[PDB]
């Protein structure tokens, strides 16, 4: 097919190995650092806000907001497989 | 501050500026080998999603490709 040799595949590829590296490196650290939260569902929505606030304090930038976004995520699950 | 959320985003700036600086420049390369344009940035965009996520999904490739797609719509409107 014409999508891999294309401009188009080939970044989508590259994304692949830089998606696949970002989470080598931090799913491990955000399952720690949310096993030392302890998020309920009861109070997921203050922790993540009060989270996002001091994040942002320093300033904003693409890594920071998908550094937020995963740590999110992995707080979701946290919260789900807790609460089962 | 004296709260441990403080302390947390903390933590977190500190691995979202590695990100950052980490694959920034590679986005840039990416940028300039697809030379987008406000007419073919949807088109790029989801044609690069279709070749990601044939391989795979996990949390770690949904965020790099949203942090791509903004870089890709800075770009744009950087440059235009
Ligand atoms: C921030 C959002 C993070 C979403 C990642 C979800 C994910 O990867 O699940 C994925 C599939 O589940 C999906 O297919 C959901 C896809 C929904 C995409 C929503 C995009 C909205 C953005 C606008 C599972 O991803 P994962 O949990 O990272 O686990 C995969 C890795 N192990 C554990 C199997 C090894
Ligand atoms: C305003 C002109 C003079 C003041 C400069 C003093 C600051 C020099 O040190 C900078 C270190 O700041 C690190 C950032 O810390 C958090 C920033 O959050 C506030 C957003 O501006
Ligand atoms: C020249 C005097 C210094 C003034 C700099 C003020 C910067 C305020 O904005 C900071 C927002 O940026 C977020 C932190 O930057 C992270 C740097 O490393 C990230 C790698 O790209
Ligand atoms: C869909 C999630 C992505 C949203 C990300 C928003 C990021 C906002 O940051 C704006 C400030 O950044 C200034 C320039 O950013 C790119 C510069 O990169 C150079 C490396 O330091
Ligand atoms: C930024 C967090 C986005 C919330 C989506 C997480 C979904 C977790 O539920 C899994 C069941």
């Amino acid at each position: 097919g014409p999508l891999g040799s294309s401009t188009m595949g080939q970044v989508g590829r590259q994304l692949a190995i830089i998606g696949d590296d970002i989470n080598r490196r931090y799913d491990s650290e955000f399952q720690t650092m949310l096993q030392h939260l302890q998020p309920t569902a009861e109070n997921a929505y203050e922790y993540f806000t009060k989270i996002a606030t001091s994040l942002f304090e320093s300033g904003i930038n693409w890594g920071r907001v998908v550094a937020l976004l995963g740590f999110g995520y992995r707080l979701a699950l946290h919260v789900y497989q807790h609460g089962l």
